[PDB]
């Protein structure tokens, strides 16, 4: 089973998150035995994805009055894709897309805007239902994503977006982008996969995480719905509300590296419990990955339950609950994006030159824990002049 | 208030631990005051321990029915020391040899041989009178501590033990000695005649909590005072669940320590203004490393409560099962704690480096969890890998 | 020109090392442009080695006598290959085959047994005029490889050994078990065109990949009576002369690879003006552990180029003298190359974890290292605590 | 002889430097005998250091014609500190006030401006023939150091500096301070005797470590200086690289001292462990961790000192550029060793355990001595990050 404890991801703390993690059981020797396929071919596996809908998976953080499975634990969710990673990294990386989406409409559908809230509840059905998979395209590449009104109201919508994950497979997109005005304001319109004007890319050469599909979408004239665009607020003045949001979107994507993590680690000790004697080196490297994974599953389920907990929690002041909710956050992200890689790196070490063949599911694990620090919010840059803000008062 | 965390030791977990820190408040403001002194001089504040003793704080870890305030939370325990520890971490590594051993004897009281469970009880009741002051003498010093049968029955007691806190004030003294050759632990009172208390306690940091050495010779021991438990070599895990609630309460000190670190550095940099690229990246470093300590040590203490009256199940196992954790957290505090302070230390300056001032107390301070049984780095590393590997 | 410093690896001590350099300068451009497209082919990029080999570069280390550049400086051999890996790493592993293969043979034309010194010289000739290059074959896998006595037939499969794509000869570094009396140990020298012998593509290493590091199996291949060399069978400490100088000059490479990070890493950001208070200080680290690494192996290569001729004086100490500091060089290499490149990474962004980017290249060939004997960590560690702890 | 290398600080590169290493030798047993007692008292050694005056040892850096021993270079002067340290830290970082205030005369002598060449060349004598003993104050303490013109022309002298080592025994004080007038505001670094009126040595040295050094406050309390003592360089604010030269020869050689601790840790640390027989697995990993930092020292260190005495008189090529080109491997070496000196004592201290602790044993002296380094400027972490980063990202 691996480094256990208390309050460190181990067992899930929600019903609905338990028969989730029941669910995924019977697909993870699947994911598993395809791995090293997907991972070198770099191809979503389409086809567990169409079992996993139709099996009520896509459906997870879906109100169960909406048809879907009512998990609503970060923790679970974090912990489902910990156990997922374990067999194959990029899958949980696309999962994670529909995970986190559901839990973000279902915020909509009880605290957004009273004029979206029935949209959030009808893409919510859809995804129970196994018809819907939605993917946010967030990163703009070189080229700042924009629609603008179009002559009868309607407006069509302009841009290229980059590392959309389960793209492959989508049928809508949440698409955060500025629109064109005296002001300048934002929003997340839906769109439809089928939207005369979009074209996905099949460009995602990533070093690892290859099996996510995390393919380039581009935006030529797309029609979208008078009724369809969300403005909310303007760039450059930020609110530190915004965070609490953000928060929910991201953080339970750490399970994934712990995943990994725990992942190297047992290849890593069953492979020296079968050599038998064990050299001065490797039993001090042992205690060092184990402590630190530990330091990382406990580190992290905190970060988890302090975002639980605010999760529902909206009387206090707004801004504040913000910042309480991404400063765990962030410091447990330090942690991983430092502490997963090296007990990878330890791991590997650990095994020798077997390991290093690309094969080989250390050499997989390696590339694919490396991901991590790149992820917004925040890199190593962004999170230092946060934290340090935090700390500093400014 | 510093680095905050869910389930990071912030706040107490039961209203015992709660009515503790309340308690514990009035007496940090002098704590304090006299750190610098007690430190330079390393003198146990004895007159400070003193009130305490008497407004009832030395019989926290006392059940209710027994006359003290009940807390049974390693956590609230380990919770209360980093709040001592912030102020001075001498006084907090003393404190907690009583509190720990109110939970081991009222552990005995419920769970031990039937013999010894009224002499449990008559403890229990004298630290929670404020009367009784005990301590632990573990660690033998160049010559291994025996009692033997003096050739009537009635035993007298030959060693010498070190490093034993609190030792100054200390009523009693529950001794680890050997004795097939069969192990035991038995209580003598500071007023039994051969015991000499050595005042030679010069650690380079913890200085004020009085970590003086005791000389037993030919030391009378009651017939019936003498608890025979197992022997050496022979080693059994369930020992472990002992081990680990005797010691698992005193990484709160370190988190305390790093913490106080913490906040003088931050506000010594607030008051400076603008903010250079070098400090912006150490706070943040700082910071992180904070929260991980927090949450891992949490976590362990989470264990260790949660174990410490579930005796049903493998008993080998539940020792394992609260050593483990423990010393992970050990392992991560003994680096972080050390690398916080070292860092909050070069964010301050060479002010910091003045013997003086809190830092450099601080700093001297935070190396000692390190040499700490159990377990130090290489038994850590042993006991660690062996879980890992099998054998 | 990045990190710099004097003793750290970055202009060469002598003037056949110079030439050695200069000489590369017009492959570079090629190498680099090459160097993705060999990557992810995983293919040895053999028409430049055709053009290297016809302009003299393969016989950089073998004598001017014998027809070769005479390139005698294990520090200038490390920069050589350090300039190469800043383009292409694979290449410069490869290349190493040559260059130390060159130096190993020198030594044996020199002080070799007297029946085996011609073979060394027609060997180094061959290599001088551009015909011979030559590979060594060490790591046996799942099964040793054994020759025995019908002239001797071999038997047996090596593995990761680089540059075998395009090699004529073979040192392969076997038992013997010559139908007799037992058990010594030989390392014939075994043609390309041997019958019996085969070359298996199935090198699929995580980076490294242009190096075609690739198996091969020997399949009753016939060897000469004479080409046999027996060495001892019980490990002498003078054998650790050999073996430091064949493998000292790697660790060029690392320093090559993170150099090359820097750089890349480096422009990068000078491209986005201001600079984050998180960047100063990776950068600043970035450069002091460049500099450790640089100053490190300059130091090991010293010691060794200085008891590369130096035979008088104990021959077992000779060897530990010169591997310890080799060691303690790889020990900081496997670990800082490849933290500064991670650094370097993080530094750049997303791009720079498209397999198509440099510094994932770059990422993927720097881990090589930490695997290569002599040492790993865990071997590593029993050397160096062996020679520190007197057994 | 612990950790060895080539170009690794292990022997000294010139013959007077070698001189200087033999002199020595006959001081460590007194150093090391006394250390407890210098560092539990936080006391200068005076005693020992008369006998080394007297010796000629304190006029080190002082050229031959001068009647000094002539060593010129940084790489052995760190070496001799090294060794040195090795027995009292505290003690080198007050000779290194010596040492380095013999090499900055020595350049101004040949390279200053030509009027104050001759003050130079006495105060050279002066510490040549024993009789002089300088002290640079620089550090401001919370008020900067101001020296304004009496009406009749001769300045007078007011401020207070801090941590200046050695300045327990001085003669004379090369104080860096500021000129305000007029406005334009010029610098300059007047010699001050210690006899001077309205000085004052103040002992409230109280160091975590160093505590044998004498770092104590010096205020200054309108101090008479001669017209002809004033030697104006420049102005603050505005800095020109070239004097980064200057700066690093005054302080790089101290890195031979944490070096030095942390040899003397490791050396007291093995002699422990082979005492105990058979090694745990914990113990060989610490062991080989331990030397490959001492290693990565050693040759960080005498890497950057070798830029620095290649420099040290090649005057040809852009000033701006020669002094970038010695702070920078300077201010690397600082980085690993104010890392790597203080891991390789703590680990040393944790595998020796708990008698370590005990504030009488050397390993604690040397734990708390070895974290002075990271404090001392040119440059702390932070200012350290400033300086490297500019220097890579080019602004």
């Amino acid at each position: 089973p691996g480094v256990l404890a208390d309050n460190g991801l181990c067992e899930p703390k929600t019903p609905a998150g338990r028969r989730l993690l029941d669910l995924l059981e019977r697909y993870l020797p699947a994911l598993e035995a395809e791995s090293r396929d997907n991972d070198r071919e770099a191809t979503l596996p389409v086809h567990l994805f169409d079992r996993m809908r139709k099996e009520g998976v896509l459906g997870a953080t879906v109100p169960e009055d909406l048809g879907g499975l009512g998990v609503h634990s970060l923790h679970d969710v974090a912990l489902a894709l910990a156990r997922i990673a374990g067999r194959d990294a990029g899958v949980a990386l696309a999962l994670h897309m529909q995970f986190s989406r559901g839990l973000t409409l279902d915020f909509e559908w009880r605290h957004g805007a009273p004029s979206t809230r029935p949209l959030a509840e009808d893409l919510l059905r859809q995804m129970g239902a196994g018809e819907a998979v939605i993917c946010g395209a967030v990163k703009d590449v070189r080229g700042t994503t924009v629609l603008t009104r179009a002559t009868d109201g309607s407006y069509r919508l302009n841009g290229r977006k980059t590392l959309v994950s389960m793209a492959g497979i989508a049928t809508h997109y949440v698409v955060s982008t500025r629109l064109e005005e005296a002001p300048v304001r934002l929003a997340a319109p839906v769109v439809a996969r089928t939207t005369p004007g979009l074209t996905v890319l099949d460009n995602w050469d990533g070093m690892g995480m290859r099996s996510s599909g995390s393919v380039d979408i581009v935006f030529d004239g797309c029609p979208v719905d008078r009724d369809r665009v969300l403005p909310r607020g303007e760039p450059g003045v930020r609110d530190d509300a915004a965070l609490a949001g953000q928060t929910v979107s991201s953080i339970a994507m750490l399970g994934i590296y712990v995943g990994i993590a725990e992942a190297a680690r047992r290849i890593a000790l069953t492979e020296l419990r079968r050599r038998g004697g064990a050299p001065a080196g490797v039993r001090t490297t042992v205690a060092e990955i184990d402590a630190r994974l530990f330091a990382l599953h406990t580190a992290v389920a905190s970060a988890l339950t302090t975002a639980d907990r605010l999760a529902d929690d909206l009387s206090g002041d707004l801004a504040a609950r913000g910042r309480a909710m991404m400063t765990p956050f962030q410091y447990a992200k330090l942690l991983v994006n430092r502490h997963s890689v090296g007990v990878v790196d330890d791991c590997l070490m650990l095994v020798g030159g077997a390991g290093y063949s690309n094969s080989h599911p250390l050499a997989r694990l390696y590339r694919d824990v490396r991901a991590g620090g790149f992820m917004h919010p925040y890199n190593f840059t962004d999170g230092v002049d946060y934290l340090s803000e935090v700390a500093l008062g400014r």
